[PDB]
């Protein structure tokens, strides 16, 4: 048994801007109310409970390459 | 058995800008109330529960790939 | 058994913009309310209970190119 | 059982920005009230509860590479 | 049997900016409020409750490269 | 000439109410816009422009006598 | 020339009320945009422009008793 | 020329209350904007420009009683 | 000429309450902007521009009386 | 000529209250910005241009009583 893996990546992932602004973020405040009584989180858990926020992201770039090599033998 | 496995990926994802702006996001607030009593989350869970979320996201960019190579003997 | 895998991509995901923006995003706030007693989750769970969330996304280019490849002997 | 892994990878994540700037983020306060009784986070749990959170975030490129290798023999 | 682990990975992930600034982040406070009674914890818990956090970040590349890999006999 | 003003005035207005209560007045906010461009209010004038008002009124009475007596010679 | 002026007055305007309660006021938010040029206000001028208020009025009573009594010669 | 202005006022402006209460007032913020350039107030002006404002208001009372009483000659 | 000015007042402006209270006013913040130039207020000129106000009354009593008397020879 | 001013008042304004209190009073903050160039204020001016003001008012009375008497020869 002969398994060979050799995948090639010579790609582009590519941004170019000019100008990049006069950008405004004005949130009115707000109400959140949030009741529970038990929380029980067990395994590989990811939570938000009773939020109000505010995020302004203006990267430049921001671009992204994500990737996954798996080999099961 | 003879197994090969070698893609060839020599792709682009691009992208060009003169002038990116004059962006306002200006939420008017808002109520947001969440009742619940139990909350039980066993494996791999993602949540969110009563949110009063604002996001302004203005990349240059912004770009992906995503790619995904998997195997399995 | 002699299995040859060797896709070849060599594709372009690409843009061009002169100029992007004056753009207004004015939410009037509002109500939301949500109810409930028990939540149970419990393998690759991906939930949002109770929002009022206001998104802007302006991304000079926001081209994607996804790609899955599977073998399996 | 021979297996050879040999992926090659000269990939390209790259921008290029001239001007970035006049971001203005002024959020308007707010109230958040969360009421809960039992937290119980038993394994790889990640959490927030009850927040009012303002993230500013301008990076200059802010470009990801994300990769997992996985062999299992 | 022979297992041979040799990725090459020649890849670049960078950034240019010419000017970044003129950034202006102004919350108005705000009310957090949070009542709990047991916080159990086990294991690999991360957790933040009840807060009001202001957050600036303004780097001028910001990008970034992960990589795993992981080889199991 | 001879002028007699005597009128005599022994009403009642009451009333009597033995529970008030559970009112809710829940506004899901709303957009108000108004443009004008000359405003010249000369002489006992009353006015309200551009609004988005919430009036929430329980009095446990609330009962009005008005009265006017004018006499002219 | 006799003018006698002598109303007589023993009204009774009232109220009342066991129990006055549970009352919510829960207003979501909103906008509200006003644009003029040029405002000219001369004599007894009353006004209000471009509000977005909120008023909760519970009296015990609330009773009212207007009068107005004019006589000229 | 004989005047007798000698009017009676015996009257009663009444209220009596149990007991008052669970008055709950919570507006979720909001958004004003007015914008205006000249404004000329001449003579007895009362105004309110541009505002958000929240009024509770619980009085055991508040009952009125107003009256005038204007002779000329 | 004989005027006679003898108005007589035995009147009453009353309340009683057995209890006053739980009483709860939490405003969600909110945004208020208000441009102008130039503002000339010249005579008996009251003004309010550009707030953001919370306002809690809960009297005891709160009851008003009144009254204006005008004679004019 | 002759005037006589006697007005007679043996009036009452008054209340009784039992018990007050359990008032809560918790603004979430907010943002208000105004701007202006020239401000003339010429004669019995009364005035409030830019604030965020938070008033709590609990008087256990807080009754009133205002008289005018004005005589003019």
């Amino acid at each position: 048994v002969q398994i060979v893996y050799k995948p090639v990546d010579l790609s582009k992932v590519t941004s170019k801007c000019g100008s990049l602004g006069n950008i405004h973020h004005k949130p009115g405040g707000g109400q959140v109310e949030v009741k529970s009584e038990k929380l029980d989180f067990k395994d590989r858990v990811q939570s938000k409970i009773g939020s109000l926020d505010n995020i302004t992201h203006v990267p430049g770039g921001g671009n992204k390459k994500i990737e996954t090599h798996k080999l099961t033998f």
